[PDB]
């Protein structure tokens, strides 16, 4: 057949199984000043900054894509 | 047939099994000064920075795309 | 057939099986000064700046790409 | 078949199986100076800067790209 037949067996930690997410905290965060031109940041990345990818089983045919960010300005801009 | 017939035996550990993520922290985070330029970053890539990635099986055919983000520009802005 | 036959056998371990992630710290972070450019950091890298990748099985026709990102000028620009 | 039919035997090690990743810490961090270029940085690596890559079977047909990133300017710009 088709998917899944592979059980997950009795367990005692917390957070555990498939995908769980427990105690994540960002810090100073993310800080962009004025005038900063930053596109395609983890544009169609798979698992990137302090993150977790876990799979078994099969992955066929993966295209994720993000298009064109290029071509920005700021021309003249005064304060 | 098609995917996953492999269990995952019981467990004692807290965040165990797949892609769990449990104290994560990013510190100072992320700091861009003004008119800093900077495209492209972690994109498309597949574990980095931090980051923790695992596969048990079949990976046929990943084509993760970002298209162009080049030419930017800063001009004669104050402040 | 397709995909993935292996178990993974019980366990006693915090954070065991596949692409688990556990008390990751970023400290002073990540820090761009005033007027510096820099395209395509870790772009389609695979397992790069601490991190961790693992894989049992088949890994067949993986292309993910990261198009153009240079080309961007601060020109006459003040403070 | 295709994939993966080998198992992955009981433990008892913390942090133990496929890309599992525990305690990492960045320190100082990364540091960028004003007016400072740096394009291309681990571009299409594997395995890079304190990481860790580990594989049991086929790997048939990897090309990740990252297109080109150089002609970058800072021009009469102050302070």
């Amino acid at each position: 057949g088709f998917g899944n037949q592979g059980g997950f067996g009795n367990s005692r930690g917390g957070g555990a199984g498939l995908g769980n997410n427990q105690g994540s905290n960002m810090g100073g965060g993310m800080n962009f000043g004025a005038f900063s031109i930053n596109p395609a940041m983890m544009a169609a990345a798979q698992a990137a900054l302090q993150s977790s990818w876990g799979m078994m089983g099969m992955l066929a045919s993966q295209q994720n894509q993000s298009g064109p960010s290029g071509n920005n300005q700021n021309q003249g801009n005064m304060q």
